[PDB]
């Protein structure tokens, strides 16, 4: 194989701890208010200016192999916390460094690091079982705004924007962030059924306005496969002209022959029609056209095992929509007379379909179909002047959004580190089975103080003194590091998701208590 | 990944500030009259000789990684200002260096850089809200000449040329600058409907002059697709010969058969005809031929839905034009009897079509159609003797043109830096919420003096003394650095667009106040 | 004469500079003021001098000016410089 190099004991431990200390000192400055950004050189363009604890962690890679091992084992913690909770990365990294440092001190010749790991895991379980006891659900719409404000680095505009977007879409709706172009932030609630696809021929525009085809009380002809010939298209247009109502033709495509017939009828005698293609690549459109049909009320033509053809249509076989807008890039149906008692059955079908499976993309478009059929979708356009500002503010907005979505499902708990400091009395009743589990419980009991200490440190005050005066205080009092004083929390409005706190703690403890059990380190020699 | 290197605190700040200072000292010499060019080595040919603050900024790239980070964060400022306003790059870069320098001095252990950023942004908002109050619209045609003269580095010929081009085309017309060939500048006003495409066969020339086909009161046959056979071409020529008038044949192309028929009828019986291909290369031609038709009055043949076959034409189906000139590379129709009441509807259609969308190329050809259909288009052929002279003078002309186009939409304000010096009393009423926002407001209050100071510095006098004696003076008095004395501004004729001033200030403040919040810098190893 | 007229402003400028303020602005506002008014860089404001108690010997001022001007105006007259090689 490749020439390798082994290091034993305290040397390898010291190098791994140096790497962890470097990668955790680079990120620990970002914590809390008064924390500070980190400029990462991008290999091609302008650099990133971050405050998150994964970009700062996923970027830092060390030259030395052992320091690099430490850096990788901390990046694993940061990335696991990011994926599992969306937030809690800096806290996870500082907890990991604390458990690693406290781990490479009790490893004597008689100490059993595996039993120390077992004690650490008992302590982590006993503390995440206390977080769930001191937690409380988020009910009022002010708590959502508060969580969004806090997780947005104290940006109250972000909090109000996210709270508004969650009031008009639902606490489990579909909010999404985009690179805005204006100077401020904007909340755009796409309402009704909208798909990113416009009319085919630019002759259907009857608006004398901003390039729109606008219909009221229109019919809908939903075709799965192409409408090629003049034969298939004529009966639907006959029905439309006889009833004297506009017609939208949502199909896979309108061939040049039927297209020519439609445009011809438009420019002369003036049947009111407009045509558009399907929303989704192959399979998604198959379900999405059916959703549109049952939302407006009708039948998709050309289905595989249904045997419905265009040649035999009827006025009760076409969908009915109150208002239709078709621009050059997107079509919006608004008021579908689609027998709500059945669209509700469809909604139950799709919610069960999400509850069954998960692929991070099937569930994505699945939730898209929920929101596109029940209550809109919100989009947050982040204001900014350059790309680096927009990227930083968009990262903060996505973090606040992940936090607000992690609070509504698993409750809130006190913030500023107090959620963990208020769990030390839980560890003070554990009876360790032996000396090693006692050592692990003590490691966790020390590590639970790291977050409040690091926040007070970044605030420019003495951390340990603040943590002590907090633990001496009541249960609802703690430290506001912006005002810099002791306040009630829920009255003042500092809270955090229990999910993010518990996932950060658990991931940090898990990776660090396994790093601390090492005795030999094997690294490939660097050739050049 | 790649082996990286992290630097913390004052070291990283010092290196990034060195990079910013280098990239801003290279560009600060270019400011104002008495400012000086910069010779940039081109990798392939003769070097550039610039005075703009983006070529000098986009060129400079530093060896060291941290200096390079500073240089990139200043290039972003210059480039954003260039894209958003077309001018204001040197000012934006000097403001960015001032804000960065004033930012890397107040960062003590207790100072909160994010609150300093917030205070800086409040100050920038309060000052751009004062620029808009002390502004005033540009109304007389002498203010346009003045703005063009000033932004052209005080070249009055450029100002008069741009003012003339804007009087004969409209303040929102289509002016464009080209590399001239003569020694002087030239204003060429392409009038009527002209497209860069000449006759097909060199037998239609009936001029006995400079290779031109010249018709008076001619018919126009507009065909979307090719005219292949003699069958389709014969009836139009029958109508033309019967009425005894010339005929122009604007089609996608003239096949060899109809072409041979045309050339034969031209050479043997001397029938007056001339043929040309369509102007638009692709989809654009389908709209441009329709525009030409409605401008002259007729129907484009071969349209998809408006079938209108060539075989059934009539004398009212052909366009009519007063004068036609067709050379070997361009055709010009001049006086189209096109029922102006309908071409006005077309103009409204195309103006709404620009108001709807934006792609930097669809809007480009869109405005091209507006100008080519309403009041022609002006071109500015810049003189010069070598390519480097022509390039420098062309850059100055494009900057003067961008300035004049940014002044006519958002008003003018005093110049020489006085626009910003007259905004400090606005900052003198801000009540900062805390100490950090107060620090930010003070940073902006110091930064607002940088432009007048740098101009007086380049003029060879004491900057700060000039700025002080300006602030002591009245509201309309300021410093003329060419005459070198204090004068009224609008009376003497120094003004700048409020858009360029506000965009430069806002972009500089935005990028600099985010650079100043950094605590750690991560850069890839320079390996080789 | 113009070189000396520019050089006479250097001391007040350097004092205002070390005090953390703008030197040239202070020198200008001093030259605009009366003959007994000047700048106190500790209190940082304009005061009468003998009333406030700032004075210097004319001997030290004149000797400093004369020695500086003398050596500098001879340094500025050079055209060639000859230096021993730095061998090792
Ligand atoms: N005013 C505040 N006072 C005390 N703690 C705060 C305050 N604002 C935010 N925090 C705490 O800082 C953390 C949120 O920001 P941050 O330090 O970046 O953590 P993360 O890396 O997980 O996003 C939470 O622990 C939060 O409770
Ligand atoms: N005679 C003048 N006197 C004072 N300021 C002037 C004069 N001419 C131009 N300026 C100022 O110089 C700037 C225009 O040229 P320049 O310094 O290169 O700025 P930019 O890089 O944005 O083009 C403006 O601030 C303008 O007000
Ligand atoms: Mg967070
Ligand atoms: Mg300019």
């Amino acid at each position: 194989g490749s020439a390798k190099d082994v290091k034993f004991g305290a040397d390898a431990r010291a190098l791994m701890l140096q790497g962890v200390d470097l990668l955790a000192d680079a990120v620990a400055v970002t914590m809390g208010p008064k924390g500070r950004t980190v400029i990462i050189e991008q290999s091609w363009g302008s650099p990133k200016v971050t405050k998150d604890g994964v970009t700062v962690a996923k970027s830092i890679d060390l030259k030395d192999k052992y320091k690099n091992i430490g850096a990788k084992l901390v990046q694993d913690v940061a990335n696991n916390t990011n994926e599992e909770a969306g937030d809690g990365t800096t806290t996870a990294t500082v907890l990991a460094r604390s458990i690693a440092k406290e781990g490479f001190e009790k490893i004597s010749k008689g100490a059993n690091p595996v039993e120390i790991r077992r004690g650490v895991m008992l302590a982590v379980d006993a503390v995440i079982a206390e977080l769930k006891k001191q937690s409380k659900p988020v009910t009022t719409p002010e708590e959502i705004a508060q969580v969004a404000t806090i997780s947005a680095n104290g940006d109250k505009e972000i909090g109000n924007i996210i709270s508004d977007a969650m009031k008009k879409v639902g606490r489990k709706g579909v909010i999404t962030v985009k690179d805005g172009k204006t100077l401020n932030d904007e909340l755009e609630i796409i309402e009704g059924m909208k798909f990113d696809r416009g009319y085919i021929s630019p002759y259907f525009i009857n608006t004398s306005k901003g390039q729109k085809c606008e219909f009221q009380d229109a019919y809908v002809l939903l075709s799965e496969k192409k409408i090629s010939s003049i034969q298939s298209i004529v009966p639907a247009l006959e029905i439309a002209n006889a009833h004297r109502k506009p017609l939208v033709i949502i199909a896979e495509d309108v061939d040049g022959e039927a297209l020519s017939t439609l445009v011809l009828n438009r420019l002369k005698v003036g049947l009111q029609v407009v045509a558009v293609k399907a929303p989704g690549f192959g399979d998604n459109r198959k379900n999405q056209l059916k959703d549109m049909a049952i939302a407006t009320g009708g039948a998709v033509f050309g289905e595989e095992g249904l045997t419905l053809n265009l040649e035999d249509v009827q006025p009760h076989d076409l969908g009915k929509v109150g208002e239709v807008i078709v621009t050059k890039d997107d079509a919006m149906l608004l008021k579908g007379k689609g027998d709500k008692a059945q669209i509700e059955k469809r909604i139950q079908e799709i919610i069960e379909q999400l509850d069954v499976t998960t692929s991070e993309y099937e569930k994505e478009k699945l939730n898209e179909r929920l929101a596109k059929l029940s209550d809109g979708v919100a989009v947050l356009k982040v204001g900014g002047t350059s790309d680096v500002e927009v990227n930083e503010k968009k990262d903060r907005v996505t973090d606040a959004l992940n936090a607000t979505r992690a609070a509504v499902e698993e409750g809130i708990v006190l913030g500023g580190g107090c959620a963990l400091l208020r769990c030390i009395p839980a560890l003070d009743s554990l009876t360790p089975a032996n000396e090693d589990q006692k050592i692990g419980i003590e490691i966790i009991k020390r590590t639970l103080k790291i977050p409040a200490m690091t926040i007070a440190k970044n605030a420019g005050v003495e951390g340990s003194l603040i943590v002590e005066k907090i633990m001496q205080s009541s249960s609802e009092v703690g430290y506001d590091a912006m005002a810099g004083d002791f306040v009630n929390m829920v009255e003042k409005g500092i809270i955090d998701p229990t999910k993010v706190v518990r996932t950060a703690l658990l991931d940090a403890a898990g990776v660090a208590s396994l790093l601390t059990t090492a005795e030999v380190v094997v690294t490939e020699i660097p050739k050049e």
